[PDB]
């Protein structure tokens, strides 16, 4: 069985208990605030900082190299675009760093020092919901907020390298099956992605709480 099929079943139970937060649930329906929208993307900020970090970190690392696309899918510079337009030109002063925030990045920088053959987890379940469902959540946003198409405030969703995000991901997908693996690697391969998923719960359970 080809790793992104193993992850994508592994996954698609808490895929739809994360669709099923309170927050996703206000999402979808057209009711995020522009201060819920601001706490999450200040914490994507956050959390993809350090997974990128990380992804640098093991770029020439057989476990993950494969899977070194930073023109195409890192997300950093985008967040900060994003960062500057939602919280102003000292949005590095201004920006929250929630604990379940802190929380996730903490692990993504364990699993990148010291588990990097596990970090296809995290970028798999970040990066490839980004290309999915992702695209779906702009568009939500983009009416509930009145974002202009011409993209300012969503650069986040936005890949401007990528011509066909459905290609891609079969692309990313191919090159995921072509990473060494044995048994051991992709049963913790699979059960980080379900941490990964958990720790975004958490951080959107937080997130509600702290808006509520
Ligand atoms: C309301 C919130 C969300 C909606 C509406 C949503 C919607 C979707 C849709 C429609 C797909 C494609 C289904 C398919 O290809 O068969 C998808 C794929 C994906 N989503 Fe989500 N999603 C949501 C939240 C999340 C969250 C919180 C994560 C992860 C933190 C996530 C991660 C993924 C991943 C990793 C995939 C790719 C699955 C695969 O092809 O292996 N999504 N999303």
């Amino acid at each position: 069985q080809d790793l992104s099929e193993a992850l994508k079943e592994a996954t698609k139970e808490v895929h739809i208990r994360a669709e099923n937060s309170e927050f996703m649930r206000n999402f979808q329906k057209g009711q995020v605030s522009r201060e819920g929208f601001k706490l999450v993307m200040a914490s994507l900020y956050h959390i993809y900082t350090a997974l990128e970090e990380e992804i640098e970190r093991n770029k020439q690392n057989p476990v993950y190299a494969p899977l070194y696309f930073p023109e195409e899918l890192h997300r950093r510079a985008a967040l900060e675009q994003d960062m500057a337009f939602w919280y102003g030109p000292h949005w590095q002063e201004a920006i929250p760093y929630t604990p379940a925030t802190q929380h996730y990045v903490k692990r993504l920088h364990e699993v990148g020092g010291t588990h990097p053959e596990l970090l296809v987890a995290h970028a798999y379940t970040r990066y490839l919901g980004d290309l999915s469902g992702g695209q779906v959540l702009k568009k939500i946003a983009q009416k509930a907020m009145a974002l202009p198409s011409s993209g300012e405030g969503l650069a986040f969703f936005t890949f401007p390298s990528i011509d066909n995000p459905t290609k891609f991901k079969q692309l990313y997908r191919a090159r995921m099956n072509t990473l060494e693996m044995t048994p051991e690697v992709k049963h913790r391969v699979t059960e980080e992605a379900k941490t990964a998923f958990l720790l975004n719960i958490e951080l959107f359970e937080e997130l509600q709480a702290l808006l509520t």
